[PDB]
């Protein structure tokens, strides 16, 4: 077996270089894949073994120097394969990616930092390896802008960032799986430890074998498309994985920055720098799966998590809490407790005496976290309980006091050493948790609105208030909103549609208000749009309303949304009911599928100041909330340059994010990711609270209104008005597959207008082409170099001065490495018409323009210059991806042509379906994050 | 026990139907699930009171200033639109609430429990009005 032998050669010139001296990635690989492939024989066979093999090192060999003939070699064996044999090769590409990504991971979080590598400047914050910790934030504060350290912490006691956890767009990995990559990472870890013994490092090797075996074992396809419920569960796994325990050693490490500094205190422990929201259950956007019971459900079942979690975390701080000495209220707490009926501590004591008043008090906490567990299990899985409400606890204050009392005891008596451990910890749990870990966003589109008040107004004779214009609607609505008389009963013809809508506003009045966060409004274009969800919430007799926030995607929509946004300032009853508070969502996929992504992107910054201007004017603290697509959505270093590049006080101590599904495992995977992950969104946020990016030059700001217009126009020329170009959609890319199959939702939601913008963004992601990310940017920066000899050097001097500009051409370089046309070419060759090959040959030519002038733009000769750990990251993925590619685009072609026969090849060792979505499942891994 | 007595006559027992069987579909028809049905009775006024409260809640005037036509002409209006006409939002005194909790919880019972709503002190189609369009409203 001296195959081994050849794999190592094979990834040695994949990865070549060290981009450090802790460089292990290539060792981890080999070290996994080797094992891997040793499964791989002894289940099914020498012979699927050596193939298999053969296949990867050529896949290795074209990411290498990209000769067709390697992609030839590759479809010659995958053709030939009958579906058992295709199923276990693309199963086993899948786990060798998924294996490649683990490696990437551990080579992240154990990489050191390198001091003497830091330039000086923002630039260093895009990666992780010179990017600013917590202290170095500080200090960086503190010298160059002179702010003294009480105003550092002053901005943190009042600053939140709000972490939005979404579906990912396809194979939401379940937790089982997540676990087993734990394992298999911590196997990795510990065997490269410096000082292991012989029979420690034997153990851990058969563990490590043994778990790649256990996920190699379990099927990944059948049962359902997963119900949104099961969804849900799948996404909350990260909280038990790392961000449960993670969130108070992160802020525990905030008060130590803090003392290194100067500062006494620590952060309040119920200061919500922290915060989680969730779309998981509550985003109906074009989903009728999501129903009224389907957010009921999960909002019930986040409050049983977090009550289970604190009930299993409150023994452990029962035992610490041993002490007798206590405060005056606590003592008299203590005796009003013990006169009552300890059946969740019999194991570890008959009763608590009151000689252990603090045992006392956080016994009974535990007593009531029970009932809370208990009483929500009963109404998720009947409709009724029995449980009296007023033995749990209904909201957060309930639950802090008894706890807070136990703080201020301790103090009390020189115990806040005591006081600030396992005390100290829980406090920060619950208060950045609270009582159901994730607070839960609802999400409609305005037509679904407007259909519901249509109805209504039809019902009473008074017209349809969908032919009235946007300033008569507003008249109406603002004459309810302000009137005393309710809107409609029972007695109101409801489409299925309809009741829908008014069922969820139904089930949010009967839920508690702890579990809800922003009701987002999908294609917000006038304040009528928001008024409507306001008297909806209001006549559904929802007591406490959510607050609304619209979601401008079309690009006139987001020219005329600080229009909108003030003119909703400005009537007085949602000025009044809002209490100085407004929360407005940007989609940067979204205005991307409609006007290309480079004007989406010039669009959005120019958005942000001007709703900043409005909200100035008014008197208003605004809330941007990213959606998916954007700059500060990418994994790891990055986003802190993201942050750092948004227009001057557009956060103002409060960021919103949404963490893509398929960044989640990245970021959150594994313990140190989760505390850098943490650090940069909290560094960035306070830095930029105090330091905003230069303001840009005025030549810079019309050069990009210009290439606006002309990306504009190449992209609508080519996505909406060549004919024929939805005809190529449907050939080169799997997006009609794609829905039809299982995952998501729908996609339809015409042309491409209804299409959403997650399979828009898939389908292209898909084939290694990216058309959505960069169409536009090409002819831009073309006619802008034309158009004057020195507008290159501005671009150059935009690239390398204004962050905005430098993440947007960084973001569009990295999309650039995952893509390759050479693999899209393929796609062509055996999947479109032969009359529509030169359209595509035409498409490629725009993709390699563009990346030149990318290039170009960034002062670089190859792509990713200036981050070879992630330039090297990507190529390795790469090699395994491709052979999902050419697999993927023969099962195409074998799937809409059966007069296509092929030459099968004898089956090798113990439906082409199955191969497909194993294909897409596993590229969709292996690229993660686009556009 | 409508089945036990067809069956039973179609085989020459109508005499056994007609005993004890006869005793009880009897005392099923006269008495029901109830015995008794109840009349609920209550002033006109206090309809008056809270129609009052209600229109001058919604500022369009007192009902109890209005004249009996014009009582009529807007009792007649809301018994044929189709809007609800009040909600939780509306200062109720002690009196108020009794007589819409009376409407609630006769809403909340089996027909079979209830026979008529009686006013007393009538004088006027407007207070019968008031009771039906109360009634309609109350769910
Ligand atoms: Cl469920
Ligand atoms: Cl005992």
């Amino acid at each position: 077996l001296e195959k081994m032998a050849s794999i190592d050669v094979h990834l040695r010139q994949l990865v070549p270089g060290k981009v450090s001296e802790d460089d292990k990635l290539v060792e981890y690989d080999a070290l996994l894949l080797d094992r891997f492939l040793d499964i791989l024989q002894d289940l099914h066979g020498e012979d699927l073994r050596e193939t298999v093999q053969e296949l990867y090192e050529h896949s290795a060999e074209y990411e290498g120097k990209h000769e067709p003939k390697k992609l030839e070699e590759l479809g010659s064996v995958l053709t030939s394969l009958d579906p058992g044999d295709s199923i276990v090769i693309a199963k086993a590409f899948s786990h060798m990616l998924n294996l490649a990504n683990l490696a990437e991971e551990v080579q992240i979080a154990y990489r050191r930092r390198i001091k003497k590598l830091k330039k000086g400047d923002f630039v260093d914050e895009s990666s992780a390896t010179t990017e600013s910790d917590l202290e170095e934030t500080f200090k960086k504060l503190v010298g160059d802008l002179n702010k003294s350290p009480e105003e550092i912490f002053d901005a943190l006691k009042n600053q939140t960032v709000d972490l939005v956890l979404t579906a990912h767009p396809t194979q939401s990995v379940r937790r089982s799986l997540l676990q087993k990559h734990g394992r298999i990472r911590d196997c990795l870890a510990q065997l490269y430890a410096k000082d292991i013994t012989p029979d420690d490092k034997q153990e851990l090797d058969e563990a490590l074998q043994r778990e790649i075996q256990a996920a190699f074992r379990t099927d990944e396809i059948k049962r359902t498309p997963p119900t949104p419920q099961d969804e849900m569960r799948a996404g909350m796994s990260y909280f038990h994985e790392t961000i449960w325990k993670g969130v108070p050693k992160f802020l525990r490490r905030v008060d130590t920055a803090l003392k290194n500094i100067g500062i006494e205190e620590r952060v309040p422990y119920n200061a919500p720098l922290i915060q989680f929201s969730s779309w998981m259950g509550g985003d109906r956007d074009g989903n009728p799966r999501v129903t009224p019971e389907v957010t009921r459900d999960v909002c019930l079942l986040a409050r049983m998590m977090a009550a289970t979690m604190y009930f299993n975390q409150i023994e452990d701080l029962m035992f610490e809490m041993s002490m007798w000495r206590c405060n005056d209220e606590l003592r008299a707490r203590a005796d009003e407790v013990h006169a009552n009926s300890a059946k969740h501590y019999i194991e570890f004591w008959k009763s608590i005496p009151t000689t252990e008043p603090y045992r006392v008090i956080l016994g009974d906490v535990r007593d009531k976290l029970y009932h809370t567990r208990e009483r929500a299990h009963q109404l998720l899985s009947n409709g009724h309980s029995d449980v009296p409400v007023e033995a749990t606890f209904i909201n957060l204050e309930q639950f802090l006091e008894p706890l807070e009392l136990c703080y201020r005891s301790l103090c009390s008596c020189g115990d806040r050493p005591i006081a600030d451990g396992s005390l100290l910890d829980f406090l920060r749990q619950v208060s950045t948790f609270g009582l159901s870990l994730v607070r839960l966003d609802i999400r409609q589109e305005s037509d679904r609105h407007t259909d519901v008040l249509d109805a209504i107004t039809t019902h009473l004779d008074i017209g349809s208030y969908r032919e009235w214009s946007e300033e008569r609607r507003q008249e109406w609505l603002l004459s309810e909103l302000s009137g005393k008389r309710p809107l409609f009963g029972s007695d109101l013809p409801k489409t299925e549609e309809i009741a829908d809508v008014l069922d969820t506003f139904h089930v949010i009045a009967e839920l508690p208000a702890d579990s809800f966060g922003a009701y987002i409004i999908s294609m917000a274009t006038a304040p009528s749009d928001v008024l409507a969800v306001e008297l909806l919430q209001r006549e559904c007799r929802v007591k406490q309303p959510l607050r609304v926030v619209p979601l401008f995607e079309k690009l006139a929509d987001l020219e005329a949304a600080p229009a909108a946004v003030a003119r909703l300032f400005s009537v007085d009853w949602y000025k009044n009911r809002i209490n100085g508070k407004q929360e407005v969502m940007i989609g940067y996929s979204d205005s991307g599928k409609d006007a290309g992504r480079l004007s989406a992107a010039w669009q959005l910054y120019k958005a942000q100041e001007e709703l900043v201007k409005v909200a100035k004017e008014y008197g208003v603290k605004l809330t941007m909330f990213h959606g998916r697509g954007g700059t500060v959505g990418r994994g790891g270093g990055p986003t802190h340059l993201a942050i750092l590049s948004q227009p001057p006080d557009t956060i103002n101590g409060s960021l919103r994010v949404t963490v893509q599904g398929e960044v989640i495992e990245q970021s959150f995977g594994e313990e140190h990711l989760c505390f850098r992950t943490l650090q940069r969104f909290t560094a960035a946020t306070l830095e930029h609270g105090m330091r905003p990016p230069i303001s840009p030059k005025p030549e810079w700001r019309a050069l990009l209104d210009e290439m606006a217009v002309v990306a504009t126009e190449e992209y609508r020329s080519v996505v909406f008005q060549e004919p024929r170009f939805v005809e190529y959609f449907r050939l080169a890319t799997p997006e009609l597959e794609y829905g039809r199959m299982n995952i998501g939702s729908r996609p339809s939601k015409g042309g491409i207008e209804s299409l959403r913008a997650i399979p828009w963004i898939f389908a292209w992601t898909q084939t290694r082409f990216h058309l959505p990310v960069w169409l536009g940017f090409g002819s831009a920066i073309r006619h802008v170099i034309e158009k004057d000899v020195r507008n290159l050097h501005m671009l150059q001097d935009m690239y390398q001065h204004w962050p905005f500009f430098r993440v947007t051409i960084d973001l569009i370089e990295m999309v650039f490495a995952k893509g390759d046309p050479g693999i899209a070419a393929l796609y062509d060759k055996l999947l479109v018409s032969e009359e529509l090959w030169p359209f595509g040959e035409k498409l490629r030519a725009n993709f390699e323009e563009t990346k030149k002038l990318i290039l170009q733009t960034a002062g670089h000769k190859d792509l990713l210059e200036g981050d070879p750990y992630l330039k090297q990251g990507l190529r390795l993925r790469d090699s395994y991806i491709t052979t999902l590619n050419v697999c993927q685009a023969y099962t195409l072609k074998r799937i809409r042509d059966p007069s296509y026969h092929v030459t099968l090849r004898p089956h090798i060792s113990k439906g082409l379906e199955d191969t497909l979505i194993l294909t897409m499942k596993g590229i969709a891994a292996g690229l993660q994050n686009t556009g």
